[PDB]
């Protein structure tokens, strides 16, 4: 007799069988099996396919449990108060931790708002990613953690999540930046977003733009703007203050960007007021 005591080596979520990157503290028994089922609507976890199936038949809504504050032909965003949806949000944090080196205690979700993005097609809503945000951040962080589910990564969804987080800041009349320290993947995604943003402004708005103007239009912090401008070699002094400026390199980058034909967030479709 050999008694196997296995780690969680795969989760089964819809048709996907996904291997975790890191340990997550799912409060489950260790058995001779190395999988659990994650329901793609409720995010509930099950040790057995039969138990999963039993609950799957229950009558449930087929999208995340919050208010739909943005809806276009491609995606929806749902805003969820962690305090009002404790179970679902705890389940979301357990799932997220499988793909993070560290995360704040999964159980305590009350301090957070969760912004969950779905793709909609002929089959309805499919959760593809989220970002969390502190209700009250001492550092003014506009994102706490951000995640695209692995089965959906490298399809452009992460950039949409970032873009949406800044649209909230803009509506709030505040600048913001993601919580640090940031994972390498998280930081490289932000640098690409910040870079594409400055490039797009230079081509579509004005050939020369001040720091104040950029900050007003984007809610990016002075620090993130300057770091991005220096990387692109577009920082100058003109008419008595620092600006970024257009050149041939930027034009070329812009044309390559547009060639990719990627989706963006339409600020006009964000129907939302800050708490006040
Ligand atoms: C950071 C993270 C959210 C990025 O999400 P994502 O959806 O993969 O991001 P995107 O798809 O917008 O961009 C990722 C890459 O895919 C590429 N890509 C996007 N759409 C593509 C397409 N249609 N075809 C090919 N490549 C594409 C992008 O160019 C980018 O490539 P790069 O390596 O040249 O930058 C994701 O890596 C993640 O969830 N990581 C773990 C969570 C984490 O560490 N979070 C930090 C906060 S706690």
């Amino acid at each position: 007799e050999v008694a196997r005591v296995r780690n969680l080596n795969r989760i089964i979520m819809g048709k996907y069988e996904i291997e975790p990157w890191y340990f997550s503290p799912y409060p489950i028994e260790l058995t001779d099996e190395d999988f659990i089922y994650i329901d793609d609507f409720t995010l509930q976890y099950f040790g057995s396919k039969k138990q999963y199936e039993r609950y799957r038949k229950k009558c449930t809504l087929r999208h995340p449990p919050g208010n739909e504050i943005y809806r276009d032909d491609y995606v929806s965003f749902f805003e969820i108060d962690g305090r009002k949806q404790r179970t679902w949000c705890r389940n979301l944090c357990l799932l997220s931790k499988l793909f993070l080196d560290h995360k704040t205690l999964y159980y305590d979700v009350d301090p957070f708002l969760f912004y969950c993005m779905t793709r909609r097609d002929e089959l309805g809503h499919h959760l593809v990613g989220y970002f969390s945000k502190e209700k009250e951040s001492a550092d003014g962080y506009n994102v706490a953690c951000i995640l695209t589910l692995p089965q959906y990564q490298r399809m452009g969804y992460g950039k949409l999540l970032i873009e949406f987080s800044y649209e909230l800041s803009k509506k709030e009349n505040k600048v913001g930046s993601p919580e640090k320290p940031l994972s390498d993947l998280g930081l490289l995604s932000y640098r690409a977003y910040w870079s594409d943003t400055l490039i797009t402004l230079l081509v579509e708005h004005q050939k020369e733009i001040t720091i104040d103007e950029i900050s007003s239009m984007t809610s990016m912090t002075t620090t993130d703007i300057l770091h991005t401008a220096k990387t692109l070699n577009i920082l100058r002094y003109y008419k008595g203050q620092h600006i970024i400026f257009l050149n041939e390199d930027i034009l070329d980058r812009y044309n390559r960007l547009k060639a990719k034909k990627r989706r963006t967030i339409d600020p006009n479709r964000l129907i939302w007021k800050p708490p006040v």
